């Protein structure tokens, strides 16, 4: 069902695309959200995915936090994918702009290995403040399952491919 991707490795693929539009087209089994520990989906990929669900992702996430408390940096939880996917895997990469340890990025990507195939964004990139080239390197070196990476920014996509 995924089309137009560049193969980087045996199991990692990449495309210049909006992950929201990709999820609406493919209806993947799992879409990854670039979450924070409170599951407050205000901006970046999380704000865009939540708006595409008409805020249903945020209402579900608030009930999850009321029952379970916050996630760990490097951790994840599986919730509904609403109108975008069967499931959403909310994964917390470290936010460098909040002073979090970049070494937790490998632990964040290890959550992907629990799912045979995923549609995902680059973790800890964008407003999370990490170097996207480093994030793609950790993804390739950690994830063993089939990951389809959707990169929204065209200039970033071109830089990630040409420096890989
Ligand atoms: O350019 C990108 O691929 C990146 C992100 C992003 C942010 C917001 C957004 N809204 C719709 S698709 C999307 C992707 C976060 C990390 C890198």
């Amino acid at each position: 069902s995924f089309s137009g991707y560049l193969k980087l490795t045996d199991n990692v693929y990449i495309k210049n695309a909006d992950i929201v539009e990709e999820a609406k087209k493919v209806k993947p089994t799992v879409v990854v959200n670039a979450a924070n520990v409170y599951l407050k989906h205000g901006g970046g990929v999380a704000g865009a995915l939540n708006k595409a669900t008409n805020n249903a992702m945020q209402v579900e996430s608030d009930d999850y936090i009321a029952t379970n408390g916050p996630l760990k940096v490097g951790g994840s939880c599986v919730l509904s994918g609403h109108n975008l996917a069967k499931h959403c895997l909310h994964v917390v990469g470290p936010n460098v702009n909040k002073g979090e340890d970049i070494q937790l990025l490998k632990s964040a990507y290890e959550n992907f290995n629990q799912h045979e195939v995923l549609l995902a964004p680059l973790l800890s990139a964008g407003i999370f403040g990490a170097d996207p080239i480093h994030s793609l390197r950790v993804c390739v070196d950690t994830v063993r399952t089939n990951v389809y990476l959707a990169v929204f920014d065209k200039n970033l996509y071109d830089k990630l491919v040409s420096s890989f």
